[PDB]
């Protein structure tokens, strides 16, 4: 076995060779002679293709080594690619690699369909905002050479970015003494823009992947106008929302498919052994009351609380110590020390024991949340937390090979990003700094760093330190780096994802006039009467906007009209009351609703008559009129299917929250524990900047009070900050979210001790904090959580005898009748003309060459769309109109050849009617751009763009073709229908909240996320607002003004506000508005994926 030590060894100092990740060159050399020394031994001894590219390295390592008068850095990649020797070593993961390929080799058919989809919407953004990220608030001038004194621009408050301006009605307005001009340069490094394809199909790329889109949104919205926010509601949902789900599917079946395929001690002794179970709920409650002793501790702390903490604590410690003690003494340590749950219960408390002894006041914060791990022990009989700790063993258990290879994936990626680009950030560290600040937050220098921006990446969050790189270094390395560590590390967590999923879970007069009020209640025209009141009572709602007291006439139409609405409902009421009868009225689930609403409406009628209008329970009564929609539910049958399929879900959704609400409780204990009043600084606040004081000043809160001698210095706290376990719940769903995250991450890293300023990076090691948040308490717990509705979903299903939900009966058989539609193959084909000229047309077009030219020709078109670009030049527009025209000549002479052949079965098939769309639609707008030019009436010229839209169409003539394409879309169309019913759901939600935000939210600070545009003082702004935060991005941002409570930030003394006699928004009202939205939405959208997955796999 001397020949097996020999491999077994060289192999084990090889892997130790690169684990050297460190930057100090002082021992690289001598093991050039060890490689030396083991290459020379196998080919003498003379007893695949990646075999064959080992031998491969070892000759080239040896090429390298040699004369190293000049190193670029590349030799090391050759030997960080050695390390995939151990790959192959371990027996596991030979087997996993080749599922990932295959895995890949299914995902062509998404692939393709997804690189179209990329193509046709960058080409439509192309050609809709080209040059639009050019134009900046540019000063007007005083008083003439083409370039005056270069072009001052004006920062977008809290930003140091240039404030972006359009010309249009709703696109965004300059201040005084500012005009828009189209300035030379884009909005984020010169990278983001829809100049050319390649831009375009960049900007593209990452709105589907919904990376920092909202920042796309509002600047494409700031310069374009409100109304193209219809762009990117068809690109989150078809881009975003469909592409995503077909590698969700594509994912399952293939991984689903292989595993288808496969004297006086005794007497006290036997007394302790025999335990009764009242022992154990005494245990219980000592656990569930230590842990809420534990979650009462916070920053402004009396000497006191603190006190009964530390005696709580102590009483605790030795019970356990005691029931330890007390259970050894009663089996024995060999046999008590077998079972898996003693030996946990063991070593968590002589930890306590330990931390008696060594009682420092800081003093290792993470062990002393050790004692929350006893949390767990209250499985035996939670069955649900018992699946978890069962998911989260299965992580490292049947599923450990595909845990190993994302670790090695991370690491390798990770070191070869640190050997390429480290110095590159070092050096040209000066660009991609903040302002006041000397380092990048997210850089390769050192190892950690590259290993944070690679977490990040898998995160979701990899363009915006793409551009840092790509302004830093060389940009080739960047785009190869980033989009294939976000590609592969993607597919890998989601795969893990999904494996963890499957196997885990998946192991006499008044009678009359009764009798006549009953007619009157169940005809339709009273039916369809109360519904058109419901929905004029409900649009009412959106005129109550910031202008309405600016609006003398239309305040009085809406009172008059809302007291004849209300006392319209209360005669519905009594209709109801008269003929349904009593008992029934109040046991429905749903006349109690409208009950409820009409009592709202009434009680405030009737004390705005009464001069008790102003008194706050009143007012905030007044507020409840946001509910009147959901008086709508009841009426239209897809919206009471999908409330009624919620309404199933939700106990097991309770079950699960609270699992989840234990295990966050755990990790923000730790949270306060580690950070609680330590994120408070000063800042130097002017007008609506400011700026981290440096910490040559102050470095202290009391010399923050010294220096504030300007009056501008301030001692404020982070908003979302860790002082107590409610607000610990809101900073761990920023992270989990991955919204807002950032500034916890930051003010966490600067942290110091309490009353001193944060200081730069002093405690980099409390990233892993979060590290270990986001893989355990997000990752598993969306595991859970999604394994539960998954399962529950098929418990409905099997229920209502296997049914689809979330479809009314006439989309039912409208499904039946286009599912049918599909799979009619043959068609009979035409008769052959007799005429021989009509003939001579019809077999040179029935043949599939012309076809196949055609598709060539459409494909050619196609790239002479791609070549397009902003500010190209005049003959550049005149050539590519002119090829243009030849090209829709072309295809209206194939149409006039079609038609004249086929004479009345060519509009019988659809595609030759669409394709008749196309062309018709081609020369409207060539002659409609022709007559609308210059030469007639010269509206604005967005409107050109929009006309010259009609050309994706021949484009679109290619779905065709690709059969895998027609499929998936197919399947789109088949599941429509539901997502009509949930999109109406969602809609009325959005609603609802849009009307509370535009009472609750209109007085605000114009900050981080609410400025001008994107607020809530019209039903608009506030839609745009929802519909951004739909998808969770950016609602950080807006519920940050919200959270402000005074000075610098908010001026609670305004004369000209009638709120909150200022800016300062509610925080409490703040926090169940967006914290509420985002779990309905994320609610929503898995049964919009669940709708989705399962129409694909009947069509596979
Ligand atoms: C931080 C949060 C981490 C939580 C880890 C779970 C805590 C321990 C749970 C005890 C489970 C147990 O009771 O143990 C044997 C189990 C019980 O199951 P039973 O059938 O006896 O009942 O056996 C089984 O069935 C399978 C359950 C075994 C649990 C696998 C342990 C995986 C933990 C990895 C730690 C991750 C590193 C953390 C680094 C952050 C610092
Ligand atoms: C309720 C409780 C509150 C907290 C829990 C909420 C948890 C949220 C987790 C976020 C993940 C959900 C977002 C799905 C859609 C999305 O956001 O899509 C991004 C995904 C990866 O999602 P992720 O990075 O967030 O993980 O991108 C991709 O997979 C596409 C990968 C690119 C492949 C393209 C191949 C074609 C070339
Ligand atoms: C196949 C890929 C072909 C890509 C297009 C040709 C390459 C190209 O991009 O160069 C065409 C020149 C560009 O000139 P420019 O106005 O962009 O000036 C430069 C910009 N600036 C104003 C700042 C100085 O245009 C010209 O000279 C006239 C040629 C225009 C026709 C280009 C190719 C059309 C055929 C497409 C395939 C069928
Ligand atoms: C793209 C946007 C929207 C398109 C949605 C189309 C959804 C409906 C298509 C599916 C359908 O329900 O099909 C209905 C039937 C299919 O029967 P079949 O002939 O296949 O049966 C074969 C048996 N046999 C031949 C003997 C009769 O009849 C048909 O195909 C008639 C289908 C006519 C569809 C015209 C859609 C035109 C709408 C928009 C065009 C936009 C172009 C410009 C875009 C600018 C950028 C935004
Ligand atoms: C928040 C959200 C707000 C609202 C957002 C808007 C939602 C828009 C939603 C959807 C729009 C597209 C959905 C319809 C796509 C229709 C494609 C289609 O219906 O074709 C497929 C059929 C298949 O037939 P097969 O024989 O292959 O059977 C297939 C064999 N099996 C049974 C195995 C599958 O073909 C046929 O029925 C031939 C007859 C039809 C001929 C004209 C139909 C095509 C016209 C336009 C399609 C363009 C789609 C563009 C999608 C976006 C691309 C960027
Ligand atoms: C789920 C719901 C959990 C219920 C949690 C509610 C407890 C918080 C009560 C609260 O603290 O409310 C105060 C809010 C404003 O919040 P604040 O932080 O300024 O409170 C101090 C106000 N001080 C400085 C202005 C005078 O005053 C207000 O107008 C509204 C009062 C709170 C609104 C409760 C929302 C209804 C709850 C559930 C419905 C779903
Ligand atoms: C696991 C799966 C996901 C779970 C997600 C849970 C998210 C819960 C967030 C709860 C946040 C509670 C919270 O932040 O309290 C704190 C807020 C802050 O108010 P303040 O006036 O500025 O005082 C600040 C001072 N530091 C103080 O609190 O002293 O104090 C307040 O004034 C707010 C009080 C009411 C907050 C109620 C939140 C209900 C959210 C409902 C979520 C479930 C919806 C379904
Ligand atoms: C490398 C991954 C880059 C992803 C982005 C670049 O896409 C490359 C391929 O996915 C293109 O399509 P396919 O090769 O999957 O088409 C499959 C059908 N044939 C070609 C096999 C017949
Ligand atoms: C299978 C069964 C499992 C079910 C488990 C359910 C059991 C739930 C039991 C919950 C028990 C609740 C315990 C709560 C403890 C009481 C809550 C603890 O109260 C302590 C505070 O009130 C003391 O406040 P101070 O008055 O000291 O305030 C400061 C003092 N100065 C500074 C003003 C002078
Ligand atoms: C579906 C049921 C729920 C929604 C019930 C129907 O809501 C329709 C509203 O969105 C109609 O638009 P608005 O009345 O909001 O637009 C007018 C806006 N300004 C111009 C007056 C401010
Ligand atoms: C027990 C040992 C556990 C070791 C790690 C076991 C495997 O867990 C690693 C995954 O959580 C890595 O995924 P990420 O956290 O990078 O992705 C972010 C999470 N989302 C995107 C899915 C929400
Ligand atoms: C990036 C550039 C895009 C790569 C373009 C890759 O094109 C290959 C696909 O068309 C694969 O289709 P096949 O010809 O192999 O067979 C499939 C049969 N149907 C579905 C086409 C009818
Ligand atoms: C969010 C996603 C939004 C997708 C929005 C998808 O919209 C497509 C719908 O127009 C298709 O609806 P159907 O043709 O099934 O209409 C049948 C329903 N009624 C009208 C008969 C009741
Ligand atoms: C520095 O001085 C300024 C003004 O002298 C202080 O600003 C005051 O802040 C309090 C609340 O902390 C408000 O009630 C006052 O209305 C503010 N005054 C003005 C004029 O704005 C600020 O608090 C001081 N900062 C420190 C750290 O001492
Ligand atoms: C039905 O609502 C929709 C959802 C989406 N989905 C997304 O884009 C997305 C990504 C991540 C999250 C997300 C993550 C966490 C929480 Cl708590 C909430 C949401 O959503 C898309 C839609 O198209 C309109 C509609």
């Amino acid at each position: 076995s001397w020949f097996s030590l020999f491999i077994t060894v060289t192999i084990l100092v090889n892997c130790v060779c690169m684990t050297r990740t460190d930057l100090p060159e002082k021992i690289e050399y001598v093991f050039t002679v060890i490689y030396t020394f083991e290459a020379l031994i196998k080919i003498l001894a003379r007893g695949d293709p990646w075999n064959w590219l080992d031998f491969s390295v070892i000759t080239l390592a040896y090429v390298g080594t040699a004369i190293d008068l000049r190193g670029i850095s590349g030799l090391r990649t050759f030997r960080v690619l050695r390390a995939l020797k151990t790959v192959s070593v371990i027996p596991g993961l030979k087997v996993i690699v080749g599922a990932l390929i295959h895995s890949v080799k299914k995902l062509a058919d998404v692939t393709i369909l997804t690189i179209f989809c990329l193509s046709v919407f960058a080409l439509v953004g192309l050609q809709l905002f080209k040059g639009n990220l050019k134009n900046k608030c540019v000063k007007n001038d005083m008083a003439y050479s083409s370039h005056r004194k270069p072009d001052i621009y004006i920062n977008k408050r809290g930003t140091s970015d240039p404030l972006l301006c359009g010309n249009g009605s709703d696109s965004g307005h300059c201040p005084d003494g500012y005009i828009c001009l189209k300035t030379s340069d884009n909005p984020d490094f010169n990278y983001t823009s829809f100049d050319s394809f390649a831009w375009a199909f960049l900007s593209l790329f990452r709105l589907m992947t919904q990376d920092s889109w909202e920042r796309l949104y509002q600047q494409t919205l700031r310069t374009s106008g409100k109304i193209y926010m219809i762009f990117f509601v068809l690109v989150i949902f078809l881009g975003s929302f469909y592409l995503v789900n077909l590698i969700l599917a594509v994912v399952t079946m293939a991984y689903e498919e292989q595993n288808q395929a496969t004297w006086v001690k005794l007497k006290t002794i036997l007394f302790g052994l025999v335990t009764d179970p009242f022992a154990e709920l005494t245990i219980t409650l000592c656990i569930v009351v230590n842990t809420i002793f534990m979650a009462m501790e916070h920053h402004g702390m009396s000497p006191t609380f603190e006190a009964m903490l530390q005696i709580g604590n102590i009483v605790f410690t030795i019970f356990f110590t005691a029931e330890m003690v007390f259970k050894i003494i009663a089996f024995d340590p060999y046999y008590y020390f077998q079972k898996k749950w003693n030996i946990f219960d063991c070593i968590i408390v002589t930890v306590s024991l330990l931390e008696l002894g060594v009682a420092k006041k800081g003093s290792l914060s993470v062990l002393r949340s050790f004692r929350l791990l006893r949390v767990f022990k209250l499985a035996k009989s939670w069955p649900t937390l018992n699946t978890l700790i069962k998911i989260i063993g299965n992580s490292v258990g049947a599923l450990g090979n595909l845990t190993i290879i994302l670790a090695i994936i991370v690491f390798v990626f990770a070191l070869v990003g640190k050997q390429l680009l480290g110095e590159n950030y070092r050096n040209n560290r000066k660009n991609i700094s903040a302002p006041h600040e000397d380092w990048p937050r997210w850089h390769m220098h050192d190892f950690f760093h590259s290993f944070l921006i690679v977490f990040r990446i898998l995160c979701g969050e990899w363009i915006e330190n793409m551009w840092a790189c790509m302004e830093v270094g060389q940009k080739s390395i960047c785009l190869i780096l980033f989009l294939t560590v976000m590609v592969l590390g993607n597919l890998v967590v989601l795969n893990l994802f999904i494996a963890l999923l499957l196997n885990s879970f998946f192991a006499d007069v008044g009678w009359q006039v009764r009798k006549t009020c009953y007619r009157i209640v169940e005809h339709s025209w009273f039916e369809s009467f109360i519904i058109f009141m419901i929905l004029l009572s409900s649009g009412s709602l959106a005129f109550e906007d910031y202008y309405l007291d600016q609006k003398p006439t239309v305040k009085a139409l809406l009172e008059y009209t809302d007291r004849v609405f209300t006392f319209i409902f209360v005669f519905e009421m009594l209709l109801k009351w008269v003929a349904y009868g009593f008992k029934k009225y109040f046991t429905n689930a749903w006349c109690w609703l409208d009950f409820l609403i009409v009592n709202i409406s009434l009680i405030s009628l009737t004390a705005k008559i009464l001069e008790y209008s102003e008194v706050a329970p009143i007012k905030a009564l007044r507020t409840l009129r946001a509910l009147r929609p959901l008086r709508a539910l009841s009426r239209f049958e897809g919206m009471r299917v999908v409330v009624d399929a919620l309404v199933g879900a939700i106990p097991s959704i309770m079950n699960v929250l609270l699992v989840c609400l234990i295990f966050w409780l755990i990790f923000s204990i730790m949270g306060v524990n580690l950070f609680a009043g330590k994120f408070w600084r000063c800042i130097n606040y002017t007008d609506g900047e400011f700026s981290l004081v440096p910490l040559s000043i102050v470095n202290n809160k009391s010399d923050c009070k010294i220096q504030n001698s300007t009056g501008s210095f301030f001692w404020v706290n982070v908003k979302v900050n860790f002082d107590n376990v409610a607000m610990g719940y809101l900073a761990l769903l920023q992270v989990a979210t991955f919204k807002g995250w950032m500034d916890i991450m930051y003010a966490a890293v600067d942290s110091r001790e309490v009353n001193m300023q944060p200081k730069w990076e002093d405690n980099v090691y409390m990233y892993l904090y979060f590290v270990i948040f986001i893989i355990f308490g997000g990752f598993f717990t969306l595991n859970l959580f999604v394994g539960v509705i998954i399962d529950n979903f098929n418990q409905q299903k099997k229920k209502l005898g296997g049914q689809d939900i979330f479809m009314t009966e006439e989309q039912k058989k409208y499904y039946n009748a286009m599912k049918k539609l599909g799979s009619k193959k043959p068609q009979k084909p035409i008769p052959r003309p007799l005429n021989k000229f009509q003939g001579f047309v019809f077999d040179i077009v029935t043949r599939q060459a012309f076809d196949i030219t055609i598709m060539v020709l459409i494909c050619l078109n196609m790239i002479t769309m791609m070549v397009e670009t902003d500010d190209q030049s005049e003959e550049k527009t005149k050539i590519l109109g002119k090829i243009n025209q030849f090209f829709v000549a072309v295809f209206t002479g194939e149409c006039v050849m079609k038609m004249f052949a086929l004479r009345q079965y060519y509009f019988t098939n659809g595609w030759n009617v669409f394709d008749f769309i196309v062309v018709v639609l081609s020369i409207a707008s060539l002659i409609f751009s022709a007559i609308l030019k210059s030469l007639q009436s010269y509206f604005s010229p967005t409107l050109f763009r929009v006309i010259r839209l009609a050309r994706i169409g021949r484009i679109l003539r290619l779905i065709r073709a690709a059969k895998g394409i027609r499929t998936l879309l197919f399947a789109l169309m088949m599941s429509l229908p539901a997502l009509f019913n949930i999109g109406l759901l969602l809609f009325l939600v959005m609603f609802i909240y849009s009307i509370f935000g535009m009472s609750s939210f209109p007085h605000v600070r114009w900050e981080a996320g609410i400025d001008d545009m994107f607020n809530f003082q019209t039903f608009a702004n506030s839609m745009l607002c929802l519909f951004q935060i739909t998808t969770s991005a950016g609602w950080d941002g807006l519920l940050s003004p919200i959270l402000n409570t005074g000075p610098p930030y908010c001026d609670p003394n305004l004369p000209n506000s009638n709120g909150t006699r200022g800016d300062c928004g509610s925080p409490a009202v703040g926090i169940i508005f967006f914290t509420t939205y985002i779990i309905i939405s994320f609610l929503i959208m898995v049964n919009m994926y669940i709708a989705v997955i399962l129409e694909n796999f009947n069509v596979a």
